[PDB]
RNA sequence: AAAUAUAUAUUU
RNA sequence: AAAUAUAUAUUU
RNA sequence: AAAUAUAUAUUU
RNA sequence: AAAUAUAUAUUU
């Protein structure tokens, strides 16, 4: 069976074929044997796995900081970035509807269950196959800070859910000493003010945003 | 200290005792050092070693049915549940304030992450020592569930689920004296059924309910 | 046996 | 709530 | 049983 | 927010 060329790059071989091909193969292409299960499970594994990861790794270790940062990483958008390491939609058996955004990302957490199923249930074993493969992704994106949403997205709903009200967005520079082009604003939350520079209000407005995000984590 | 009462009870004795003593205090005991990511670990932690019981020991493995289950099992009102049996309330130190309720769960989500690192991170072990407690507990807040509904009930949530329709049920017959008579109910959805018998009606339809249940979850 | 009251069961 | 069945107290 | 209320589930 | 159904309660 074609398998083999997801083993190879896996770096696993399963013992229980049909194991591997079940978290590949879609309801559409067979009802009676999907990922649906494996799916399930493989959320909370991989989500272990990562948040562990994270926990580990993360240069500010504060919930504050650390739920925004998970988000990008059990994200379907990110499991993507690490399911294409695999090509894993090249071995997906879907037939009703072409493969989507959200059902690779969905084979991906299936996948990890049929291995970790098919080792035994030693955690231990998938966990460390898991990191051989992607810890070097997953450590880069938290280096970086990569967020699920623009930072004024998320400032908003963390006001609103805090406080139940929006941030405030104030312009204070257009302009610079020799008339250049630049744009400062101040964004504001109850008595939390911030600065934030950008060749246009709203660029202004994202940076002044990420600011007053940290300037939040330990309230 | 007074941790070795707790050790006691958890089955396990920390290498460095100060983890134990981390995940037991709490901000307001002292700001410094407190379980606060220890917490967000045990989080996805604690998530995955139920939601992989749940999967292996549900009578359903059906996205639609685990979910619910799953909903309950992870709740900050099912930790306490399962922590008081340790008197985790005793254990932990706050300042200002008492112990609240959804505030055992947090520290309980950082206990078992303390056990996990202090483990040397041995998911396996920390897993099997989690189980050697909690599974009783886990395997019964399965079945009955954190309301307990009735048969009917949890019957029309089901259909309604898979199939966002309701069941039907109808009268057939009645035995015995007419001061001890039996009634038989059918239970019945698209193409299935069950046969219940009971004093009353109801009590007929309920039986039913718990048949239709069963030939439902062997689908 | 009937009735009033109440409890239990079923029914509407 | 009503009815029917039984039980207990009560009246006849 | 009807109405009402509470909860839960599904639908708009 | 509403509709419908299930469970219980309350009033009748």
């Amino acid at each position: 069976k074609m398998l083999e060329q997801l083993e190879k790059k896996l770096g696993y071989t399963f013992k229980d074929k049909s194991l591997l091909e079940k978290a590949l193969t879609h309801v559409s292409y067979s009802k009676k044997e999907h990922y649906e299960t494996l799916e399930f499970l493989g959320d909370a594994l991989v989500n272990f796995f990562i948040v562990d990861l994270l926990v580990q790794y993360s240069p500010n270790k504060r919930e504050g900081f650390l739920s925004p940062l998970k988000a990008y990483l059990i994200s379907e958008e990110f499991f993507n970035l690490l399911a294409q390491k695999l090509e894993l939609h090249k071995f997906i058996r879907i037939k009703r509807g072409k493969i989507n955004e959200t059902i690779i990302g969905d084979v991906f957490e299936a996948l990890w269950a049929a291995v970790y199923i098919d080792s035994g249930r030693d955690a231990n074993f998938t966990r460390e196959l898991f990191y051989k493969l992607f810890k070097e992704d997953i450590l880069s994106a938290i280096k970086e800070g990569r967020v699920k949403k623009d930072y004024k997205t998320i400032l908003q709903e963390i006001t609103q859910k805090r406080w139940k009200e929006r941030p405030e967005y104030r312009l204070i520079s257009v302009e610079g000493p020799h008339h250049k082009k630049k744009f400062i604003v101040e964004a504001k939350i109850k008595e939390y003010r911030t600065l934030g520079e950008g060749k246009s209000k709203k660029e202004a407005e994202q940076r002044a945003a990420e600011e007053l995000i940290k300037l939040l984590e330990e309230s």
